[PDB]
RNA sequence: GAGCAUUCGCGCAUUACCAUUCUCCAGAGGAUUUAAAUGCACAAACCUAUAUGCCUUUUGGCAUAUGAUUACACUUCGUUA
Protein backbone atom coordinates (compact mmCIF):
# COMPACT_ATOMS: atom_id res chain seq x y z
CA UNK A 1 0.00 0.00 0.00
CA UNK A 2 2.85 2.41 0.73
CA UNK A 3 4.47 1.32 -2.54
CA UNK A 4 1.23 2.24 -4.33
CA UNK A 5 0.60 5.60 -2.68
CA UNK A 6 3.40 7.02 -0.49
CA UNK A 7 6.92 6.47 -1.99
CA UNK A 8 7.60 8.20 -5.34
CA UNK A 9 7.94 5.20 -7.67
CA UNK A 10 5.71 5.88 -10.68
CA UNK A 11 7.25 9.24 -11.56
CA UNK A 12 9.06 8.55 -14.85
CA UNK A 13 7.58 8.76 -18.34
CA UNK A 14 5.41 6.24 -20.11
CA UNK A 15 8.18 4.80 -22.31
CA UNK A 16 10.05 3.96 -19.13
CA UNK A 17 7.95 1.82 -16.71
CA UNK A 18 5.72 0.52 -19.54
CA UNK A 19 4.70 -3.10 -19.27
CA UNK A 20 3.85 -5.90 -21.66
CA UNK A 21 0.12 -5.90 -22.44
CA UNK A 22 -2.30 -8.11 -20.59
CA UNK A 23 -3.52 -11.15 -22.58
CA UNK A 24 -6.63 -10.51 -24.69
CA UNK A 25 -9.85 -10.54 -22.72
CA UNK A 26 -12.37 -13.29 -23.44
CA UNK A 27 -14.70 -11.08 -25.50
CA UNK A 28 -11.92 -10.19 -27.94
CA UNK A 29 -10.83 -13.82 -28.12
CA UNK A 30 -14.39 -14.81 -29.03
CA UNK A 31 -14.54 -12.04 -31.65
CA UNK A 32 -11.25 -13.17 -33.22
CA UNK A 33 -12.43 -16.80 -33.14
CA UNK A 34 -15.63 -15.81 -34.96
CA UNK A 35 -13.61 -13.89 -37.55
CA UNK A 36 -11.33 -16.89 -38.12
CA UNK A 37 -14.33 -19.22 -38.52
CA UNK A 38 -15.81 -16.77 -41.04
CA UNK A 39 -12.51 -16.61 -42.95
CA UNK A 40 -12.08 -20.39 -43.08
CA UNK A 41 -15.68 -20.78 -44.22
CA UNK A 42 -16.07 -18.24 -47.02
CA UNK A 43 -12.45 -17.69 -48.06
CA UNK A 44 -10.86 -21.11 -47.57
CA UNK A 45 -7.93 -22.67 -45.73
CA UNK A 46 -5.39 -21.63 -48.37
CA UNK A 47 -6.20 -17.90 -48.31
CA UNK A 48 -3.84 -15.10 -47.36
CA UNK A 49 -6.02 -14.28 -44.35
CA UNK A 50 -6.04 -17.84 -43.00
CA UNK A 51 -2.32 -18.36 -43.57
CA UNK A 52 -1.42 -14.98 -42.08
CA UNK A 53 -3.65 -15.63 -39.06
CA UNK A 54 -1.97 -19.00 -38.54
CA UNK A 55 1.47 -17.40 -38.92
CA UNK A 56 0.59 -14.77 -36.32
CA UNK A 57 -0.80 -17.49 -34.06
CA UNK A 58 2.42 -19.56 -34.16
CA UNK A 59 4.73 -16.71 -33.08
CA UNK A 60 5.20 -16.22 -29.32
CA UNK A 61 3.78 -13.16 -27.61
CA UNK A 62 5.02 -11.06 -24.69
CA UNK A 63 2.25 -10.68 -22.11
CA UNK A 64 1.64 -10.00 -18.43
CA UNK A 65 -0.34 -11.91 -15.82
CA UNK A 66 -3.82 -10.92 -14.72
CA UNK A 67 -3.94 -9.88 -11.07
CA UNK A 68 -7.61 -9.05 -10.56
CA UNK A 69 -10.75 -10.99 -11.41
CA UNK A 70 -11.62 -9.10 -14.61
C1' G B 1 -24.77 -12.60 -81.63
C1' A B 2 -18.72 -8.26 -80.73
C1' G B 3 -18.23 -5.43 -76.61
C1' C B 4 -17.17 -5.13 -67.80
C1' A B 5 -19.54 0.23 -74.44
C1' U B 6 -23.36 1.36 -69.94
C1' U B 7 -25.15 0.61 -64.77
C1' C B 8 -23.74 4.19 -57.04
C1' G B 9 -26.50 -4.11 -61.02
C1' C B 10 -26.10 -9.40 -59.28
C1' G B 11 -23.08 -13.92 -58.35
C1' C B 12 -18.25 -16.01 -58.01
C1' A B 13 -12.70 -15.49 -57.29
C1' U B 14 -8.75 -12.69 -54.75
C1' U B 15 -5.85 -9.32 -51.27
C1' A B 16 0.43 -11.96 -46.14
C1' C B 17 2.57 -11.13 -41.14
C1' C B 18 7.44 -11.81 -40.08
C1' A B 19 8.60 -12.27 -33.90
C1' U B 20 10.86 -13.33 -29.27
C1' U B 21 8.55 -15.51 -24.81
C1' C B 22 5.00 -12.89 -17.08
C1' U B 23 -0.59 -16.31 -22.04
C1' C B 24 -1.97 -22.55 -17.42
C1' C B 25 -1.64 -27.36 -20.31
C1' A B 26 -3.69 -31.93 -22.24
C1' G B 27 -8.03 -34.46 -23.44
C1' A B 28 -13.63 -35.27 -23.88
C1' G B 29 -17.83 -32.95 -26.04
C1' G B 30 -20.60 -30.71 -30.07
C1' A B 31 -23.01 -25.48 -28.42
C1' U B 32 -21.97 -20.72 -30.68
C1' U B 33 -20.44 -18.13 -35.30
C1' U B 34 -20.38 -18.12 -40.79
C1' A B 35 -22.62 -20.12 -45.69
C1' A B 36 -26.83 -21.41 -48.90
C1' A B 37 -33.40 -23.50 -50.32
C1' U B 38 -33.84 -28.46 -53.25
C1' G B 39 -37.74 -26.56 -46.76
C1' C B 40 -42.44 -22.86 -45.75
C1' A B 41 -46.25 -19.68 -47.39
C1' C B 42 -48.44 -17.97 -51.46
C1' A B 43 -48.62 -15.44 -56.47
C1' A B 44 -48.80 -15.72 -62.08
C1' A B 45 -50.34 -17.92 -66.44
C1' C B 46 -51.67 -23.83 -67.88
C1' C B 47 -54.76 -28.24 -67.34
C1' U B 48 -58.73 -30.78 -64.95
C1' A B 49 -64.29 -29.68 -62.47
C1' U B 50 -79.70 -23.15 -67.63
C1' A B 51 -82.76 -17.73 -66.20
C1' U B 52 -86.49 -15.17 -61.97
C1' G B 53 -86.82 -14.83 -56.60
C1' C B 54 -86.60 -17.34 -50.94
C1' C B 55 -82.31 -19.29 -47.56
C1' U B 56 -77.26 -18.45 -48.79
C1' U B 57 -72.02 -18.29 -46.93
C1' U B 58 -65.83 -19.35 -50.02
C1' U B 59 -71.71 -22.43 -52.29
C1' G B 60 -75.93 -25.76 -52.94
C1' G B 61 -81.94 -27.32 -51.45
C1' C B 62 -87.16 -25.22 -53.68
C1' A B 63 -92.06 -24.04 -58.02
C1' U B 64 -92.21 -22.14 -63.42
C1' A B 65 -90.07 -21.61 -68.91
C1' U B 66 -87.02 -22.88 -74.67
C1' G B 67 -88.41 -29.06 -71.98
C1' A B 68 -88.24 -35.52 -72.31
C1' U B 69 -87.30 -34.30 -76.91
C1' U B 70 -82.57 -38.73 -82.59
C1' A B 71 -83.13 -32.56 -85.58
C1' C B 72 -82.05 -27.26 -86.84
C1' A B 73 -79.20 -19.36 -85.45
C1' C B 74 -73.83 -17.13 -85.05
C1' U B 75 -66.97 -16.05 -85.49
C1' U B 76 -68.72 -15.20 -92.35
C1' C B 77 -61.92 -11.09 -93.90
C1' G B 78 -64.29 -8.32 -97.41
C1' U B 79 -59.83 -4.95 -99.83
C1' U B 80 -59.78 -3.76 -108.20
C1' A B 81 -60.11 4.45 -108.74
Amino acid sequence: QLREHVEPVGLEGYRANKQPPLPPRKYFQEQSRRWRAKVLTERGVFSADACREHAEAIRPKSYRRRTGIR
